[PDB]
RNA sequence: GAUC
């Protein structure tokens, strides 16, 4: 693979969206036969329903190169190969916060100043902005929003307890009156597992009780966990986390509200079916990878604007699917479809975009993967432009180049 | 995925 034939690094990013959905929202009746249960599948290599066989195989052999390469020795080449590496978290708690700084700019203040379809803001600067942040420890996403909105925003967060819990005291700004954590059933005493029906309903009730029963203006979800030793099966291993995050959106996001969620590879029809559901439920959806997302990984984001009225059937349906997933844990079964492949493919415009997205992200990732590998086999190579690139990105995004401590 |  020739990685040196990649486009020049740049602060400028382009975005294209899915076509706006014209078909009606699926109801309970229509979806009554949509859930397919079959053998649990831990193989990814043949998932070519929305991606060319060459591209899928190339990005997997490119990942698997590092199966025998030293992990630290690999991340040191990664640090050198990635032109956007030096940005890091600037004065925030992690680099994840700068992803929201990155994307809030690109999507025209969609999150810090949410509008409706007509161009009218949802919140009067001279009212209060409500947001939710799920699967979110230590809290970088909320750190950005709170730092940007001060006391004009109130955030509700749920994440897994443990070493990766929220770190309020480390927020550059914020306080307990700006950001209020809730861990599911039991409240502050829950575990924050978003994949539990109890926690789901509980956090939903909580968010509604504090948003005039309207829900939040937007939701951000950035869920992930270690897939060490079996990295290639990352999409499958986190299939449920993805579903629960899409579901949480349909559960607490107000009408006309927004939603941004981290996904990984989207080769399986299970994942693609989920996006299709978001596409039916929101006024406009796109798949985007910001430059603050490392170019060799399968990380991208799905950005959703304007929640449609009457999405409750889809909400109930997905809550129901999640329950089956909990029931099929440690068994040889699994939910492999949430929307029939014929229905997804029935929409040519959706499918055309979805395929084109998968492929353009594969080719970029392959090069970056090949790039890291080259930076392993040669430690003198480097991007001499990291400093100047970082500088323009902060200028562009309106992030002051000041320091944390 | 975050961190080291
Ligand atoms: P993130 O964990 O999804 O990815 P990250 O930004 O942290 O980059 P990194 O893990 O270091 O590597 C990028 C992609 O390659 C896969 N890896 C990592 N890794 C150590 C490893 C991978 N793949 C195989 N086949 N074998 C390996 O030992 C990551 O999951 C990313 O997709
Ligand atoms: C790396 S973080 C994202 C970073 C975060 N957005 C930030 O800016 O700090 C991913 C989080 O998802 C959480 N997570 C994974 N599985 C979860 C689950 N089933 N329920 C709740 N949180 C989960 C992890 O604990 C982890 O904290």
């Amino acid at each position: 693979v020739d990685w040196r034939d990649e486009p020049e690094p740049s602060a400028c990013e382009q975005v294209s969206w899915f076509p706006e959905c014209t078909t009606e929202i699926p109801d309970t009746q229509e979806m009554s036969d949509w859930m397919v249960v079959g053998k649990r599948k831990m193989i990814i290599e043949d998932e070519t329903e929305f991606c060319g066989e060459e591209l899928l195989h190339s990005v997997l052999q490119c990942k698997s190169v590092f199966d025998v390469l030293d992990g630290e020795e690999m991340r040191r080449a990664r640090t050198r190969a990635n032109p956007y590496e030096m940005i890091r978290g600037v004065f925030f708690l992690n680099r994840a916060a700068m992803k929201m700084a990155n994307m809030d700019f690109v999507f025209d203040r969609m999150f810090t100043n949410p509008r409706d379809s007509y161009g009218k803001p949802l919140v009067k600067d001279r009212e209060l902005l409500y947001f939710a942040d799920v699967c979110a420890g230590p809290g970088g996403f909320s750190e950005y929003v709170l730092w940007r909105k001060k006391w004009h925003a109130k955030g509700f967060g749920m994440t897994l307890k443990g070493p990766n819990d929220f770190k309020l005291e480390d927020f550059y700004s914020a306080s307990s009156e700006l950001f209020e954590p809730y861990y599911g059933e039991g409240g502050i005493d829950g575990d924050g597992d978003i994949t539990r029906p109890e926690n789901i309903s509980a956090f939903r009730n909580f968010v509604l009780d504090n948003t005039d029963r309207k829900g939040v203006h937007f939701l951000m979800a950035d869920g992930g966990f270690s897939v060490e030793g079996q990295e290639n099966l990352q999409e499958i291993l986190s299939k449920q986390l993805l579903l629960c995050q899409f579901l949480m959106a349909l559960s607490i996001v107000r009408t006309g509200g927004h939603f941004i969620c981290k996904t990984f590879d989207l080769f399986t029809p299970f994942s693609v079916g989920l996006v299709y559901l978001l596409y039916c439920c929101f006024e406009r959806v796109c798949l985007f990878k910001p430059i603050t997302s490392r170019p060799a990984n399968s990380e991208r984001y799905v950005v959703c604007k304007g929640l449609k009225v009457g999405i409750d059937d889809v909400r109930d349906y997905l809550f129901a699917v999640n329950i089956k997933l909990n029931q099929l844990r440690n068994t040889d079964s699994d939910v492999n479809l949430v929307v029939p492949l014929e229905v997804i493919k029935g929409d040519h415009e959706f499918t055309d975009y979805m395929i084109r997205s998968n492929e353009s992200h594969c080719s970029l990732q392959i090069k970056a993967l090949a790039k890291i590998h080259a930076f392993v086999q040669d430690t003198t190579l480097s991007e001499p432009r990291q400093a100047e690139i970082r500088k323009e990105c902060l200028r562009l995004w309106g992030i002051p180049d000041q320091a944390r401590v």
